[PDB]
């Protein structure tokens, strides 16, 4: 019955990890929107003092969210906000029962929180090279079911956790969206086009057909257009190596 | 009744994590050391592609640990094995039940591994400046509650997390290791010593206090010889400024 408050913003697949969970989760909540980037409300270090989205206030009085309560629990952290909904409503079975298939999701988060998201963050805000970026896709394509389905079979919290992720990639890549090298992307494009990566094409398309996907997504083109907002990512200025 | 094999190396801090998890959940295990780093032996890609420790093998007949099983569940990355173990042995109560506890537990692993783990690695593995690393350790120890306790309250696989890396620190300044200067390793031990960070001395010492880390650490002299086996650690070296 306690209230769930998300603070969030558009751009972000921090963020949208949680919409995701939420949605999949059938939960009662809101969001309310926060410009972190530009103008960080002087409220917001109550709900997180690592002024950071996402950020998630939980009990509580009912109040506006640009009046955040101290009763409230404050909760940061994105992968530790799936764990808290996937705990909130286990009759959605966010999780699987069986130990080693929820280890299997447990381990595909942290595949691509320790191996692949790093690579993802380099190679577009810093324009680092794009081949190791490859490698890691290519290595949690890997862990993937063979046959189709999730990371763990059923849906779960592991796939809110890559989805924002690799559906951006697609549309950035083709908007010119990084600070990578005009080779780079064009090396990135072919490659996410190429027989090598049908599989995670493929769980892309599947996690995107979701209504959990549907209603936390602007679309394609609302979405580079969110993310052209980001300072760090800079019009005009890419990395040569 | 299913078997439990963990793939260790005294130095590791990431398979300590798992060493004190199994610990506290009472179960039955097997360790077996491997040479990650001088002498993979040809099977180990068996039971982890990735070529990492700690790997964890689950269930399958019992065989040796060099001849593994292909039966067996392959499990990777501490973290998801942490939580596995947590699910495997329930009434062990490695988690808080308290779905708002629970999130503390898995905000503090989060907070470790994003913000704390990569200031670690790289005051000790490429000499950069100290004050980021006493800066990230000083929120970590923000978010444990300041009148005593562990990350959750009551001890939880959080702790499992942490305390590898934090206990470590204070040996390897005292021996010098890591790449940083005499002058980083003076002003973190001083640092370390001081009334600022009090609070993360008593949850060393707590957390240190409890069977599961003295039956699971070879003693501060014995794992700074261990760590000095590690060529990253390329021992006689530092960088200065
Ligand atoms: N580990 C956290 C990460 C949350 C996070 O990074 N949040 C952002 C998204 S924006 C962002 C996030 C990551 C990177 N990045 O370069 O890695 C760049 C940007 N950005 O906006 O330029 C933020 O709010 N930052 C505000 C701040 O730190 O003051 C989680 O999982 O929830
Ligand atoms: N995310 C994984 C991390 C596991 C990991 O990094 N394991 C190591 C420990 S050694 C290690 C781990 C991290 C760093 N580091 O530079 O951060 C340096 C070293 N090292 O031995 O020099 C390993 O086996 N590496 C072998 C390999 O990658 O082929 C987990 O949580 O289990
Ligand atoms: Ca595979």
């Amino acid at each position: 019955t306690k209230q769930i408050t998300l603070y969030t913003a558009t751009f972000s697949p921090y963020a949208h990890r949680v919409r995701i969970a939420l949605e999949e989760a059938g939960a009662e909540y809101t969001t309310y929107d926060v410009d972190i980037l530009r103008n960080m409300p002087d409220w917001f270090p109550l709900v997180n003092p690592l002024k950071k989205i996402p950020a998630m206030t939980f009990g509580g009085p009912e109040v506006p969210p640009d009046q955040p309560s101290p009763e409230s629990a404050k909760i940061a952290e994105s992968l530790a906000m799936l764990e808290f909904i996937a705990d909130l409503f286990p009759d959605a079975k966010l999780l699987p029962t069986d130990p080693v298939l929820r280890a299997r999701a447990r381990t595909f988060m942290a595949l691509y929180e320790n191996y692949v998201n790093g690579q993802f963050r380099d190679v577009w805000f810093l324009g680092t090279p794009a081949d190791p970026l490859l490698q890691a896709l290519e290595m949690l394509q890997g862990a993937l079911p063979p046959d189709g389905g999730f990371a763990a079979g059923e849906w779960s919290i592991a796939d809110a956790a890559v989805i924002p992720f690799l559906a951006r990639m697609f549309p950035y890549l083709e908007a010119g969206l990084g600070l990578y090298s005009k080779e780079d992307g064009v090396k990135m494009r072919k490659a996410m086009a190429s027989e090598r990566f049908a599989r995670i094409r493929q769980y892309v398309r599947d996690c995107r057909a979701r209504p959990s996907f549907a209603n936390t997504w602007a679309g394609d083109a609302e979405q580079v257009e969110a993310a052209k907002t980001v300072p760090m990512l800079r019009v005009g200025e890419h990395h040569h190596h």
